[PDB]
């Protein structure tokens, strides 16, 4: 875009000044944001920048998020003392600190390499987001002067939807406080203890869906009001191969969010849940993880295309305890078969921001992500998601009773907080097809840069099992270790 250009430019210019030890401002170039890369000082003297640190990572990735959410987005100097103006510098390594800020903030901004009077620093150039971006302790604010306050959805998406991107689905529409179904925010109450104390009103408006001239934006319409039409139904097979043995189809006077309850509510009865003994220890196990289903469910009604009118397909397969979710619509110009688990805009950025602000979503990737691991953890395989031609876009989770070796080598992992963790559960998985693991299979597993594969390997390097790490490395590979290979030689 040219404000890239104008960004950029203001950049060069405060670099310009560079004189002194420190840069200068003007009213041109005033906005740049001065950021000095955090746990480095020890008050007289200052310590030597490494490639790579967390803890800086974290307060660079909150600033960003600062930026983003401000309409116009900004700039960041990385290596300039605050207010001053003073050289500091930053050894920070580009790809670490760019995969480092998308991983925790979801959203990976331009950073650039530069020297002022022959230190090192980094230009951020982040974006304005097409909808809110919370940070690493999930607050929602924006620059204001050179500080930046918080700021409710409310108030962020008239400022959007006024001087920002055009987001379809916050657009305002024609539907008032009086076309919200009573039951759709019943639902939305029980969702969420959080609007317990407020009105309907407020509720609606704190959400973000409800304008100020009393108006629900697209979003806030698609779900609180009756979309006189099947959102998305449900047809139970006996086996993929056709016969209908039964069918739940919603009534169209019904708002998504009551049509998506509808459909939970019977799925959860479709989804059967069997009984397995460790031990004689007997606990109740669905076909496939309740989380994989809902989450694979507001995935669609998420990303759905909203403007077909075909209902979003789902079937459920008896024998095979398969569940199958077809979904209007294609993959935007740009993303591919291989390349979703590491997508993060959605179509409708709006209607996706108002399910966050309903809290029925996480983050985004995490959706995705807990879905994998909940299938894998399980020893089950993983979620596969390809297109369809339609287009459209299907989701199948192959379920059934949990395999016994697998469940119990996660539940011998160490730490405890392992086991449920994506990475080990990428990497396990990996290991489980292939003989040997290298960092560009775990990469493209984990559809993702070399940043996270070394990452993902790192965790599982240092996760143990048995009193043993996961993987061990020899030659130039990594691959399991003997003690899981022993807890899986017991499988078929
Ligand atoms: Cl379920
Ligand atoms: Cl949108
Ligand atoms: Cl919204
Ligand atoms: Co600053």
């Amino acid at each position: 875009e040219g404000r890239r250009e104008q960004l950029i430019a203001q950049v060069e210019s405060i670099l310009a000044s560079a004189a002194d030890g420190r840069v200068q401002k003007t009213k041109e170039t005033q906005s740049v944001d001065f950021k000095e890369e955090a746990g480095r000082r020890n008050g007289p003297q200052i310590e030597p920048g490494k490639p790579e640190n967390p803890e800086a990572a974290d307060k660079l990735a909150d600033e960003v998020a600062c930026m983003a959410n401000t309409p116009g987005g900004g700039a960041l100097i990385v290596g300039i003392e605050d207010k001053t103006g003073r050289i500091i510098g930053t050894e920070l390594d580009i790809d670490w600190l760019r995969q480092g800020i998308f991983t925790r903030i979801d959203v990976a901004p331009d950073v650039v390499a530069k020297r002022v009077l022959g230190q090192r620093v980094l230009a951020i150039y982040v974006a304005a987001a097409a909808e809110p971006i919370e940070d690493t302790s999930d607050r929602l604010r924006w620059r204001v002067g050179d500080s930046c306050r918080p700021v409710d959805r409310a108030e962020w998406w008239e400022y959007q939807r006024a001087q920002s991107g055009f987001d379809p689905m916050a657009q305002v529409t024609t539907a008032t406080l009086g076309d919200a179904r009573p039951a759709a925010l019943a639902l939305a109450r029980k969702w969420d203890p959080a609007f317990a104390e407020l009105t309907d009103e407020e509720l609606l408006r704190g959400i973000g869906a409800l304008d100020a001239e009393g108006f629900l934006s697209q979003a806030g319409k698609l779900l609180f009001t009756s979309l006189d039409r099947t959102a998305i139904e449900l047809s139970i097979f006996d086996v993929h191969g056709g016969q209908v043995l039964n069918r739940v189809v919603p009534e169209p006077e019904k708002s998504c969010l009551e049509q998506l309850d509808y459909l939970e509510q019977a799925l959860n009865v479709v989804n059967k849940n069997n009984t397995v003994v460790e031990g004689f220890v007997h606990k109740p196990v669905p076909e496939i993880p309740r989380l994989a289903v809902r989450e694979a469910m507001l995935n669609a009604m998420i990303h759905r295309d909203w403007n077909r009118s075909e209902p979003i397909d789902v079937r459920w397969i008896e024998l095979d305890s398969t569940l199958i979710v077809r979904s209007p619509g294609g993959f935007p110009a740009a993303i591919t078969s291989e390349n979703v688990l590491s997508n993060r805009a959605a179509r409708y950025p709006a209607l996706a921001d108002l399910y966050r602000a309903l809290g029925l979503v996480d983050k985004q990737g995490v959706g995705v992500d807990r879905m994998y691991q909940a299938m894998i953890a399980l020893g089950h395989r993983p979620p596969t998601i390809e297109e369809i031609a339609g287009p459209f876009v299907e989701t199948t989770l192959v379920g059934g009773r949990p395999v016994l070796p697998v469940l119990e080598l996660v539940s011998s992992i160490v730490p405890e907080a392992r086991q449920d963790d994506y990475r080990i559960a990428i990497v396990l998985y990996l290991l489980f097809q292939r003989p040997f693991i290298t960092i560009d299979v775990v990469a493209r597993g984990l559809q993702s840069g070399k940043e996270a594969a070394r990452n993902a390997l790192e965790a599982a390097r240092q996760t143990t099992v048995a009193g043993a790490p996961l993987i061990i490395a020899h030659d130039g590979v990594w691959l399991l270790g003997n003690a899981c290979r022993e807890i899986l030689r017991k499988v078929e």
